[PDB]
């Protein structure tokens, strides 16, 4: 038995484009996911988010699952182009709706609201601007930032600004693999960048304009493990945390990220630096799996282990997250850890008694929480967990090939069937731990 602290928050997790659908209904601007997933060769099997989980509909339901499952926290996130189809200027009183009925809904039926304001979906009018890579993207977040704390701060309380931002700069316009697709390191270091002066204006903005809320900002982190007896040490602090809690906590990017990328950054970028120290309130870290890692003259190439693997062929270390949660708090002590995201992905079936028996997903799950509870026990602040995800959705570049959901989508008629492992979490959730 390993029972979780009181009020310990259990949650699930999703992202506006991988479930809504409807991207350009009711006055919306077109995404840069939008316009990726329409450009041929870029998303498996040409899938796009035009119809996805059709959440943009079936909302109230999907919330339903939430409620009848128990689980106590809503991670969502929203449509930066649904709200200012323009990116900047102009308000779109029907996105606000949209998502004032999902936040009005939750309350109701007293779920905690944790709302991801960037989940990747940047409006296609600002990428055209130069998107991530433009310096004023700081004034245009922090402006949609302000528009969602006054609309919707007198209701949800725990606010991400960021998703990955990682994921965001380097896989976005370094390996060009998501929108907006691009390849140039020096563009990808400039997001980075960037991302973090945004961040820091929209949690600027945040203390004047919701004065009893709670801001973060979530990271992906992997677990790397040297292949023999450094590439380890540069690993963990480019693709994990510290690229970005180096500059928010100390003021400068990480010792071994400045050695690689110095050159790809802007020459005067520590002037910024004051500013991305603004203060957060807490972190949020995603994650998925491990890697074996050695040199190889980015001068590190992974090496495939054994190791049962997900159908993303990721190898399962549920030690990992353990290793992530204890290491945050030894480098930066931040005062409220979240783990935001974690999940699999299994090649899902419905069986003929019409269940969807995803023991394996059962396991990984129950691995992962087994370990946060030990970082909790060992002192780590962790005040909740999320699954990635409530529903099988639009897994971005690989589209709907990849299930993560705790329920399946049926994406012939729409329907959900609960899995073996949502109902399996619901008594998690219910029992406030494993035993
Ligand atoms: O891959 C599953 C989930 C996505 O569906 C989420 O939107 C995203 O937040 C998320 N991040 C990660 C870990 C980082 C990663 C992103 C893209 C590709 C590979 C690893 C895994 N996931």
């Amino acid at each position: 038995v390993k029972k979780f602290p009181e009020g310990f928050l259990w949650g699930v997790a999703t992202a506006s484009y991988q479930i809504e659908g409807s991207p350009l209904a009711d006055g919306a601007g077109m995404s840069i996911w939008h316009t990726f997933s329409h450009t041929p060769g870029n998303v498996k099997n040409g899938d796009t988010g035009d119809v996805a989980c059709d959440h943009y509909n079936r909302w109230k339901e999907d919330i339903e699952i939430i409620e009848k499952l128990g689980v106590k926290a809503y991670r969502f996130s929203i449509s930066w182009p649904r709200i200012l189809p323009e990116g900047t200027g102009r308000v779109n009183q029907k996105g606000l709706d949209f998502y004032n009925r999902i936040i009005d809904t939750l309350l109701e039926k007293g779920i905690t609201p944790f709302v991801t304001i960037y989940h990747w979906d940047l409006p296609f009018a600002l990428q055209l601007k130069g998107g991530w890579a433009n310096r004023e993207i700081a004034d245009w977040f922090a402006e949609y930032s302000r528009v969602l704390f006054e609309n919707f701060g007198d209701r949800v309380k725990n606010w991400i600004t960021l998703n990955e931002p990682w994921v965001v700069a380097i896989v976005g316009h370094l390996y060009g693999v998501h929108a907006p697709g691009m390849r140039d390191i020096y563009v990808a270091f400039r997001a980075v960048h960037n991302l973090l002066r945004a961040h820091a204006r929209a949690v600027k903005v945040f203390r004047e304009t919701v004065k009893d809320g709670k801001i973060g900002i979530v990271f992906n982190n992997g677990y790397f493990e040297p292949a023999s007896e450094r590439a380890v040490r540069f690993m963990h602090q480019f693709n994990n945390y510290p690229l970005f809690l180096n500059p928010i906590y100390r003021g400068d990017y990480p010792e071994l990220v400045l050695e690689f990328a110095r050159e790809y950054l802007p020459e005067n970028y520590k002037d910024d630096m004051s500013e991305i120290q603004e203060k957060i309130d807490f972190v949020g870290l995603n994650y998925y799996s491990g890697h074996l890692v050695k040199f190889d003259p980015a001068k590190v190439s992974f090496v495939e282990r054994d190791l049962p693997k997900t159908a993303m062929g990721w190898e399962i270390v549920p030690e990992g997250i353990y290793w992530i949660l204890k290491k945050v708090k030894e480098e930066y002590n931040p005062p409220e850890v979240y783990i935001t995201e974690n999940g699999a992905a299994f090649d899902d079936v419905v069986s003929e008694d019409g269940r969807v028996h995803d023991q394996n997903r059962i396991d990984y799950l129950k691995a992962h929480i087994g370990q946060a509870w030990k970082a909790i026990q060992e002192g780590v602040p962790l005040k909740g967990y999320f699954v990635w995800s409530l529903l099988d959705n639009f897994e971005w570049a690989e589209g709907y090939s990849k299930r993560f959901g705790i329920v399946y989508v049926d994406y012939s008629t729409q329907k959900r069937i609960v899995k073996d492992s949502g109902y399996w979490y619901s008594n998690v959730v219910k029992n406030n731990g494993l035993e």
